[PDB]
């Protein structure tokens, strides 16, 4: 596997769909390095469970847990860590409104050098347990000798890029690891990061952040092919925020015309993958794994038109149909499904506040809250498009898409999770109805 993209392990599926899976158990092991500190990204965080999954001869090594949390709840983090006098804590800031510290990454060093992983999952059990999640695991960075001098830079331009979002934190233990990356090798690493941090961005700045950042790296490092116009663009993500009162406010003016661009020198299909009722209802967890699905009946009553976009989770490629998505992806599948222009894994939903929306007069991209994913281009492989996996768990070079193909539409009597609202007409597969 030249692309290093896993799926978490599932709880329930027969083994043949756990074998090349990993559980944080696994990234955290010895046999990955021998771990001298860490970094924790992320949304929610149970320190006690998180701990447990280092190996215990690692289990007192210095720890930094990377939240957003404020007042009350940043208190009842500090009181969750406060037992452990290897874990310190970082609040990132959100100086805008209704922002959120989404990005979910693990920095790992080692004695023998330095990995980043970049996915899906908060550091709680339920979300290694029963759902489907996304891992890229960068290589083993070697340290940079002391006295020589060498960038360290992939063609990617990764290790500038991830400094670059671990800059606009501000933060003094930030920096710190700032400086751990520096004095390592990062040039073998295949993957472009896109990040989004907080912020109102213009001018120069405002390629370098959520959906201007995939749209730049679209228009330098992939080609237009004829019938462009007829390779879809897929989104796929477990939250839905607020995206105005009909398709052109936002969805398709300016976040499906970023994904749409391919090189230099509308029709397109898209297709929006979310969980139906009935996907979650009949989930290996039931009705509670929509806890992890975010749409509220506030926002979707606003947006019906949103629904006709709408297709089921599948994922019989991974025996994953019933494992509920928190992994996000998105993707330029070709008009049979056979290839792919690009795919991209994220923490980004289906959100302004996690792409950003263009202000004043299109001149300023304002985003409120910090993600990160990692993009698969062909040309950083020496190709011009990936192949589509046929079976995620069965020559190298294609690629392993976690969902069946194509997608399949909401059926009429399909509705989209929404969290918030009772269902008591039929029950979950562990006996039980939703009632919020
Ligand atoms: O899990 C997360 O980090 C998360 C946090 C807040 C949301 F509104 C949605 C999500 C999601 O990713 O589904």
């Amino acid at each position: 596997n030249p692309f290093q993209f896993y799926l978490t392990r599932v709880s329930g599926v027969k083994p043949k769909y756990n074998s090349g899976a990993l559980h944080i158990k696994d990234i955290l092991s010895p046999l990955f390095g021998t771990l001298v500190s860490s970094a924790q990204f992320n949304y929610c965080f149970d320190v006690d469970w998180l701990v447990k999954q280092y190996p215990p001869e690692f289990r007192k090594k210095p720890i930094l847990l990377v939240h957003g949390d404020k007042r009350e709840a940043k208190a009842h983090l500090h009181a969750q860590a406060k037992p452990y006098e290897n874990i310190s804590l970082c609040q990132a800031k959100l100086d805008i409104a209704f922002g959120t510290h989404h990005t979910k990454m693990m920095l790992l060093l080692y004695e023998e050098g330095l990995r980043v992983v970049i996915h899906t999952s908060n550091l709680i059990h339920a979300d290694w347990h029963q759902k489907t999640q996304g891992i890229w695991l960068s290589p083993l960075y070697p340290r940079i000798a002391d006295g020589t001098h060498k960038s360290g830079e992939s063609p990617t331009h990764f290790k500038a890029d991830l400094i670059s979002y671990l800059m606009a934190y501000n933060a003094p233990s930030l920096k710190e690891w700032i400086d751990v990356i520096h004095k390592h090798d990062l040039s073998e690493t295949n993957v472009y990061l896109i990040g989004s941090t907080p912020g109102r961005f213009q001018g120069s700045q405002k390629d370098n952040w959520g959906h201007f950042r995939l749209k730049k790296l679209l228009k330098d490092h992939a080609s237009s092919m004829p019938n462009a116009e007829s390779w879809p663009v897929v989104g796929q993500f477990s939250s839905v925020g607020s995206l105005g009162a009909d398709e052109s406010k936002w969805l398709c003016s300016e976040f499906k015309e970023s994904m749409l661009t391919l090189g230099k020198e509308s029709s397109v299909p898209l297709y929006l993958i979310y969980p139906s009722v009935e996907n979650v209802r009949t989930s290996l967890e039931g009705y509670p794994a929509g806890g992890s699905l975010p749409y509220s009946i506030q926002t979707a009553e606003k947006q019906n038109w949103l629904h006709s976009y709408f297709h089921k989770w599948s994922a019989e490629t991974s025996g994953r149909s019933n494992a509920m998505p928190h992994i996000k992806t998105y993707m330029r599948p070709s008009p049979d499904f056979s290839k792919i222009a690009w795919f991209l894994v994220t923490s980004a939903n289906l959100s302004k506040a996690a792409w950003g929306a263009l202000e004043k007069n299109g001149t300023q991209l304002m985003i409120r809250s910090y993600e990160l994913g990692v993009l698969f281009l062909p040309s950083a492989f020496g190709l011009d498009s990936f192949k589509v996996k046929q079976k995620f768990f069965a020559p190298m070079a294609t690629f392993p898409v976690p969902y069946d193909l194509p997608p399949e539409l909401y059926g009429s009597k399909d509705r989209p999770w929404i969290w918030n609202i009772p269902y008591v007409k039929a029950p979950d597969t562990h006996g039980n109805m939703w009632v919020p």
